[PDB]
RNA sequence: ACCAAGGAGUCUAAGGAGCUUGCCAGUCGGAUGGCUUCCAAAACCUUGAGGCGUGGUGAAGGCAACUAUCCUUCCAGAUGGGGCUAGUCUCUGCAUGGAACGACCGGACCCGAAGUCCAGUGGACAGGGUUUCGAGUGCUUGCAAGGUCCUUGGGACCCGAAAGGUGGUGAACUAUACCGUUCUACGGUGAAGCCAUGGGAAACUGUGGUGGAAGCCGGUCGCUGUUCUGACGUGCAAAUUGUGUAGCCUGAGUGC
RNA sequence: UUGAACAAUGGAUCCUACGUGGACCAUGACUGGUAAGCAGUGCUGGUGAUGCGGGGUGCUCCGAGAGCAGACUUACAGAUCCCGAG
RNA sequence: GAGCAGAUCUUGGUUGUAGUAGCGAGUACUCCACCUGGAGAGGAGUGGCACCCCGCUGUGUGCGGUUGAGGACUGGAGUGGAGCAGGUUUCCACACCAAACAGCGUUGAAUGUGGGUCAACCGACCGUGAGCCAAGUGGUAAGUUCACCGAACAACCAAAGCUGCCU
RNA sequence: GGCAGGAAUGGCAAACAGGCAAGUGCGAGCAAGAUUCUACUGUCAUGGGCUGGUCGGUGGCGACACCCCCUCCAGGCAUCGAACCAGUGAAUCCCCUGUGGAGUUCUCGUUUCCUCCUGAUGCAGACUCACGCGGGCUAUCGAUCGGCAUGACAGAUGGUGGUGUAUGCCCUUCGCUCAGCAAGGCGGUGUGGUCUCACACCGAUGG
RNA sequence: AAGUGGCAGUCACUGGUUCCAAUGAACAGCCUGAAGGAUUCCCCUUGUGUCCGUACUGCAUCACCGCAGCCGGUCUCCUCGACUAGACGUCGCUUGUCCACGGACGAAAUGCAGCUAAGGGAAGUCGGCAAACUGGCCGUGCACCUUUGGAAGAUACGGUGGCUCCAGAGGCCAUGGCUCGUGUGGAACUGUUGCUGUGCAGGGGAAUCUGACUGUUUAAUUGAAACCCAGCUUUGUGAAGGGACCAGCUGGCUGGUUCCGUGAGGUGACUUCUGCCCAGUGCUCUGAUUGUCAAUGCGAAGAGAUUCAGCCAAGCGCGGGUAAACGGCGGGAGUAACUAUGACUCUCUUAAGGUAGCCAAAUGCCUCGUCAACCAAUUAUUGACGCGCAUGAAUGGAUCAACGAGAUUCCUGCUGUCCCUAGUCGCUGUCUGGUGAACCAACAACCAAGGGAACGGGCUUGGAUGUGUCAGCGGGGA
RNA sequence: GCUUUCCCCGAUUCAUGCACCAAGUCUGCAGCAGCUGUUGUGGACGACUCACGUGUCACAGUCCGAUCAGUCUCGAAACAUCGAUCAGUUGGGGAGUUUGGCUGGGGCGGCACGCCUUUUACAACACAACGAAGGCGUCCUGAAGCAUUGCUCAGGCAGAACAGAAAUCUCCCAGGGAGGAGAAGGCCAAAGGUGCUGCUGAUGCUGCGACUCUCAGUACGAGUCCGAAACGUGCAAUCGUGGCCUAACGAUCCUUUGGUCAAGUGUGCGAAUUCUGGAUAUCGAAGCCAGAGGUGUCAGAAAAAUUACCACAGGGAUAACUGGCUUGUGGCUGCCAAGCGUUCAAAGCGACGUCGCUUUUUGAUCCUUCGAUGUCGGCUCUUCCUAGCUUCCCACCCGCAGCCGAGUGGAAGAGUUGGAUUGUUCACCCACCAACAGGGAACGUGAGCUGGGUUUAGACCGUCGUGAGACAGGUUGGUUUUACCCUCCUGCCACAGA
RNA sequence: GGGCGUGACAAUGGCAUCACAUGGUAGUACGAGAGGAACCCUUGUGGCACUCCCCUGGUUUCCACCGUGAGUCGAGCGACU
């Protein structure tokens, strides 16, 4: 009968995220001559806490490519980063912690975060809490490179891309066991209205494709199409397995 | 409960079967046209196509009701005539009902297509037979108006659904998100950290304090609403109430 | 002897507007059932649609059928009184 | 649009019930005095008395308001003092309660009349927040409570109309 | 009009957030408004008119202190959660001594009750070693000297400079003294006619 | 010269300290600095301050909403004295008020409220429902079990007044003056043994089922074992992507995001485990090389409409994986040197044949199952046993500390729940002055029997019956 | 020690600093002092270039030489993306609708829904019930049809080598006891049987008749009777257009086939449906006629569940509660007398049989009630019955010595209890007692109470279902309102006037 | 003959004394024994009924007297909430 909870979100009324008290898009300083040529230097000027983000982000100071001023960027941080900093942007500079250099003047052992996934973008990969990259290897012969993200996929991108050298900061937060409801009440209240979360067997079938019944159970099968309408996407989506993940992944 | 007033088979298109009236192989013709202070948008007039009827039958191609003195036949039968007689004979034969047709019109069969003929591309009919059909003909039973009882479509005798649809309104209760902002006695208890100190070879450890954590406890405001299955239950109240009893009360708390 | 009796204001030909289409009761004619104020049937009559006299009372029994009155007489059935009639 | 006894019929007016059930949370009143047409209470109370006067007799535990004297309640998370939303003259005074209302009525938020609300300093106004509108552009058969609000963040975008000197 | 600058449309939207500046007599006098009127005493923002010689100057070792417009960039204030502990100040409240008035007094009670007050504002003052309330910084000295010390309820510090010392320097909440200001207010005691009301006098500016 | 009488709560500021997988706005406005540039030399609508709100009410017992002048609801601020831990509770100054329809009569019965009650003590009842017991503080002290935190205020024991003393802590001025523990311990005396003397103020213990907890919930019959939670585990997703809104959009959302992130499910703390089945359905992967398969396209024949063939997609078949996907997880007959039982064997058969565990459990029909415990008596309950109609493993199975207005059982104490009721009291009612409805109403209003739409007030045959009150009453008026 | 060859490179990395609006070089113009100094203001390089030189950095411009250029940046790229139009797939995400009927309530069950036979069924015809027993949706072509024709069947006595009970053969007997496909009934003997043989009459040319059963005197279906073409069989009469007879089946619309038409023959003639402005075309389509493809719910819609979240119109035409009829069942008594009883049928029983009564269990029914009669138990309170438990007649009788008792009669006055489990009625124990009898009163009694149970909405388990959901399976939690009217009853009072 | 009052009478209706037990009878009758009554007479008891308050209880707004707590009236006294 009625819309489902996931179908409500997507609508996007009272499910939009409660950015208001955040710090804006944190990403890479922009491409120009000088982080293409050569490098350019930047001051890390603050390191401050993001509301909804578990890393914390960092204030980095630039001078302005053409103007008589002072750009401050904002960026993920990177782990070891320090208030005062001198980080360095662009293809000259050097193999060091926090410095920005593009996906080619890397050796094939690089740890990476803050990874560009095209060329001129400004760091869409590997930015959570603890995040890194590993830069796997290179070809000249396109100008590409394949690297290791953190899901344990392999990606091929342009050797053009920029990352930051090192690991994301805030790094262990899922190696301590929230304890209370009340955690994860303040830590939800922040990012977006999800949580708690009702389960499907326990509503009533005009409610979700679970519900009803004298028992709480499916009477269905969970796995349910790629295919299958906004609706009745509910369950496990298209999944190629389910049980017990024992041996290998 | 009582009385008063209102209150339910109506109008319309088409039609059926009676009845009335006028005309008649016709009838009607108020679409429109001619006229003449209000009456008069009336009345009157036949300019009237046309409607219905005069022919039916076949899917159609199409075809189309014999009869030269008069008259289809038979049974019953209304009148009437001429004889005759209280015995009682002939002729007439309406209407109606039944039967028939050697009749005929159209359709369908069978054997044939012989025969006659010509507005002559070989065409038109024609003959004899049938367990044949027609909402057929056999001296056209029509038209129009009114009226009665009805039928069907319409609100359709009157009242009566739960429903379906189209467009709007509402977040003052209430649910939730965001922005700003408010509120949270008094105690109990005693986490980390810290101080002194006893023991020990050391690793470690005993004791007394300090400290003031916790979706900790009691408990006030407050919020909620267990129980009496209390009150009330024509209430204070369309959900409240007790000189009760309860749940939580630093939090996933609370309100604006 | 016009060839059985009795009866008979009747036979033929039509048209047409409605209501009804829950039935029920009674009887060795019965069927199912232990049976039922049960269920289902048959003939006929009743009730429904029907009042009146009697059965105290009773939709269906017995008598009889219903315009308004007068007189007489009766049906079923009645006469200790209630209550007409020993 | 032509006849009512009914349709839990419609509208109106009524009746019994019935002077009945009731008008029982928030502890509470009392005395004197004044205000009255009357309110310590009478219809010509009664005998003389021929209205005065002198006798006798009756009076409901007794309307309203306000001083004063007592008795009590609120008991600062108030029955106090201010303001929000809402109210919108209810504020104040006088007249007035024999029109009605206040489940009484010399009183009131009643009725009638007449008054009263003064800001450079308290606030709206100034912007900005969540959010919204126009504009720009787009979508629709078409208006729209059609889409976007994007100086963290848009576009398909010629939006700097302002400043210094010279003039 | 020329030159030189100048990405990024205009608004709305909070009577709780941001946001210039007022207090007392709560009265002269109101029946009813009052940080609005009134008497005093102030505060704020902003406009106009007038009157061969130019980087304001100086003091301090320092922390710093004093007197005499324009463009652009870098910062900062505005500016931000909650709870708990300690301190200081305010008003409230209470106590002691004394005064002025009142209540009780059958007996006792030098008793009982009220009052004895002080606002904004000031380019006023003394401290600020807060010698009342505490942080920061300065200079000198150079620690744990062999038992490290200082300061806190608890923290907390210290060769990235402790303790000690000093013209020490700064900011801030206050508090205190003065002006406002006692003339006002509060508790009273009287005089004068009376009136469609002014004068007189007294009573802690206590700890 | 120029803090300071006291100290309690509130407010302000100051110095800090803790909490966050939570870090707790923006703008206008204002200021400072850095680098440049440039540099003639008192008076005025008591200047301007314009515009709008400005009464009163406002947790209201009468100003708002609730039909109203409704015991309901409704935002914030200030907040005294005494007892006390106190913003509890009780009383009082300041402020405000005596207004709620009243009066008589000791005031029936019944009722709603407050209390008591001998002897017994749950025998009452579905059930200790309701009430009672206990209650603050100080000292001594405290068991099982445990997740080592708790349980715990366990359970329990003793004391508590009044007065007179004895100790006992600090500060200022200068070891004396003054202030100085309402904050503690001891003792003597004292009293009809009684003192948290009033208001206030836990009864306790022992188990089973269940949910871990805390939180949430059907406004107005269900507060729960339901939902949520943390934890666990699958799942899709590396962005031209996952999910997903919209009529449409070069549209908005998640997303100010980027795998320690996330969109979609399930289970439900910790602990201990989570067994076998991929045959069916579902999902997913391949080459989907063999089958089927659309539209368009290409070819042929036809005069043409049209007809016919072959090839090219996904899908479906085919093949593989997957159960913390949906789910599922067996019969028959013999057999041991007493009997009995059946380790053992035979056979049919499944995708697998229910594994470890647990049970007459909230799941067991039979069933009040059998044995034991409890009791005088036990359809209750507990411990066991287990061919379990029809238990069972994240449809989660089994233990389980702590918690619970959850469901059940036992013990103690306490009790009017009961034997078996009685008394007393306020407000009713009762009488009354003022005011004054509604429900309902065919008409009526005494029965028995009969018959009858089978249970009459009326009918028939009988029996009663004078009319009219007042307070009650629950048999009837189906 | 140069040259060239092109590849690589192009000033910033101890430090929370600063950094722009040009300095230098060269040079123009204007003013003043005289190519110079000064003042003022420009320009180029600094800071490479995007056919030539001249032209002002710009373009033009005239000549010269000769075959224009223009992308913001990176990637992808004629693929892909967002949509567009079709097509395949998927699609309870969503919508619309349906989810038969009968029925001793409905559901489950079944078919009494279209048919045939026997019976009910009651001697014309007719005659219902979820009455009784069955059958039907088929089967059969040198046949299981038609015809001629010959023969006689079931069974039995007797007989014949193997051979017997039962092989085959022979004789006699045999009314049909066989066969005719099947259910039952009827029918039939030189045969509506059967062998052999011959055949196809298994649609009597049509748009072809009258009828009968059914019945409305409709259809379909089935069947009877005819007319005449052409045939089979037979000497012939005849018989034969299916099955010996009674069952064996199907509308409109649509499709399909055959016919019509068209063609062909026609040894000369014809002999004809339409596609509409006139014609053609074995193009196509339409038409008429006869079949066939099926509607079994069989006079013929195209069709799944659930609701305890529920609703509406009704219904006492119809269930669940009371009551009514009946009492199978239950309960209570009778009669007889085989036996038991030491002998003895009755002191006490009473088998096999059999007559009754009650409503008091459960049935059966469906009569009243569905514009509602509050649905169990308990508590309270009253009354009634007797089918008599105690007490009384110290009754009578005994297998009665006493005691304890058994049975029977009169008698319904009084009594008939306290508890544990269970919601319980009941049941079962513990006791007390003289005894702890059985019942009724709308299964008395909810405006008397309670609310434990049944019986809403919440929730859990088990089994069932794919599911929502179901469950006489279990569990927990869940608002019981109103009297003041009339009467009865309780007390109270007056008037008695009518 | 009426009015008021008293004293009675009594139509009709209701109706209320049921049961058990100690002791004696009696260790008797009866009975081989074992065992083992009854009438009746006392005295009690139970259920029910009716009445009542001397005694003993229960109740206490006799707020009668007294103790005692918080607050308040200045304390006492006496009070009050």
């Amino acid at each position: 009968g009625k819309p489902v909870r996931g179908q409500r979100k997507g609508a996007g009324s009272i499910y939009i995220t409660h950015g208001h008290k955040r710090q804006g898009q944190a990403r890479l300083r922009p491409l120009d001559y000088g982080e293409r040529k050569g490098f350019i230097r930047g001051v890390v000027k603050e390191i401050v806490h993001d509301s909804g983000r578990g890393a914390p982000l960092a204030k980095v100071q630039f001078r302005h490519p053409y103007k008589f001023k002072k750009v401050t960027h904002l960026m993920v941080a990177c782990e070891g980063m320090y208030v005062g900093q001198y980080i360095y942007c662009g293809k000259k500079a050097q193999l060091a912690i926090g410095n920005v250099l593009p996906l080619s003047k890397m050796p094939e052992g690089t740890i990476v975060c803050n990874l560009e996934a095209k060329v001129a973008d400004r760091s869409r990969l590997a930015k959570a809490s603890g995040a890194y990259a590993i830069v796997i290897s290179h070809n000249p012969d396109t100008g590409k490179s394949r690297v290791k993200l953190p899901s344990g996929q392999k990606k091929t991108v342009s050797s053009q891309c920029r990352a930051m050298i090192g690991l994301i900061a805030g790094g262990g937060r899922i190696e301590k066991p929230v304890l209370k409801a009340g955690n994860n009440y303040y830590r939800f209240k922040v990012k977006r209205n999800c949580w708690p979360r009702v389960r499907g067997v326990a509503m009533s079938p005009v409610d979700h494709p679970h519900g009803g019944g004298n028992h709480q159970h499916i009477g269905f099968p969970c796995t349910v199409s790629r295919n299958a309408p906004p609706g009745q996407k509910v369950g496990l989506i298209a999944a190629r397995r389910t049980g017990r993940l024992r041996g290998g992944v």
